[PDB]
């Protein structure tokens, strides 16, 4: 890997821990998770569900902010930055739940320490059906054992896509990847020259990331109907004026 | 370095596929689509490791895979000199001519921009049958029987088209990752082709049984003959 890499895998890895971080002086603020309460109970249900769209809601601020310190971003259009940002930041929610499932326990912790299982996600109204995949996409990520550089420069792949929807300038954000795929293969052959298939079974991690997007589209239109109420973030970015006012800071 | 055994297995899935090779003209799309299906469910019979999976495995890959595969096979036939479309023999059609049959816009310019973006790609029969076959083989799909089976039965094909790749391309040493980009692609526009049959139906163009079933029994039939 040439110098120039390394100094960016360094900034890469640097700005997503700065931001792993800045949600620890956020725990205190949220909303309480119920204790005591029967699982069945529907007043019960509302507030785990209200705690966990406050979590997500500190997970999509992580992720713009995040966005905002990968270079190259900030040098496209607007538009284009919210348009490339709606699209992942569901598919970089699911890396990062990945990246805190804990197979001995098979419990997910979010901020520094709110450790939940897969019956705590049902029991805040989520269907087994959209919860049960999360699961599986976690255990095939620890099973390829990916590292922090390793992540960070995979979620900076997943931003530039011309594949996305809404793109006014798909050739500036093809140009803008190829030297994050460039740094992860190489990386890849240093760390792992024994395997040669370990870098593209990163990359069809991103095939079942889409997927995995269409199903949570599937589910938030499902909780809507189902008289969940996400707030109006989450809303705006899963149906963008919100959007532009942390972009703009 | 290729082995003469993965040298083997490219020609044989490369012959494997050349041995399947307005109301009026809508007629003809559904009627050439579902040769396409029967051309990917005899072709899927043709690659090795197929037929050893239990049969609500196989009909769970092939759902997924059909449309990806149709599309990736579109790709081939679009010729851009022209910005036509060539199937079979002598049935050339322009985006005009797609658009003139009740196919919607929206959803049509997309796989033209898949089309185009492979032809950039530059893919030839080899890189094409493998990456048709690593497609097949997917083990992010719905109702999976056994996903660890199909994940070992992709990697010889990875495996092929990567050693593939780096000797057909040497100077292009990310050849490889972008052919693996179009697979992320494709599972966009498959939830797409979804979103296009429901608008069909209610268009008053309900499609035939197979394709009915596969993109919501007449498979089962398909794949026993
Ligand atoms: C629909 C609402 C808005 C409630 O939720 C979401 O959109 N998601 C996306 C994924 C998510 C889901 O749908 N099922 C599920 C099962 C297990 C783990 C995560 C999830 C859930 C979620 C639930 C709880 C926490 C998170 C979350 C995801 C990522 C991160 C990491 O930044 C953090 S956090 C607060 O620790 O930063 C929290 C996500
Ligand atoms: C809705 C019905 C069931 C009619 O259509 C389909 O689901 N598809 C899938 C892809 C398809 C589409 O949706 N838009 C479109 C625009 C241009 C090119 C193909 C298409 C179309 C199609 C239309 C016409 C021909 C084909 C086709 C696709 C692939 C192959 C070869 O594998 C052959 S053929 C007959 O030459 O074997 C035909 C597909």
């Amino acid at each position: 890997l040439t110098a120039a890499q390394e100094l960016m895998i360094q900034q890469l890895v640097a700005a997503q821990l700065q931001c792993n971080k800045r949600s620890f002086s956020d725990q205190p603020k949220v909303t309480p998770w119920p204790l005591g309460a029967d699982p069945a109970s529907g007043s019960a249900s509302q507030q785990r569900f209200a705690h966990f769209t406050e979590l997500a809601i500190i997970s999509v601020q992580e992720i713009v902010d995040f966005a905002k310190q990968v270079p190259g971003f900030l040098q496209l259009g607007r538009e284009d930055q919210i348009a490339l940002l709606k699209a992942s930041t569901i598919e970089i929610m699911l890396l990062e739940t990945a990246r805190r499932y804990n197979h001995e326990t098979e419990c997910i912790t979010f901020l520094k320490d709110f450790t939940y299982s897969k019956d705590d996600f049902h029991r805040a109204g989520l269907q087994v059906e959209f919860i049960n995949p999360i699961f599986e996409f976690s255990r095939a990520m620890r099973r390829l054992g990916l590292d922090d550089a390793e992540y960070a420069l995979l979620i900076a792949i997943n931003i530039f896509s011309a594949d996305r929807p809404n793109v006014q300038e798909p050739g500036r954000v093809e140009a803008l990847q190829q030297p994050y795929v460039e740094a992860l293969l190489s990386y890849t052959r240093i760390k792992r020259p024994q395997d040669q298939l370990r870098f593209p079974r990163m990359l069809m991690k991103l095939v079942s990331l889409r997927t995995l997007s269409s199903v949570h589209s599937e589910q938030v239109f499902a909780l809507r109907l189902q008289d969940k109420k996400l707030p109006p973030l989450l809303s705006e970015i899963w149906d963008h004026k919100i959007l532009h006012r942390l972009l703009q800071d």
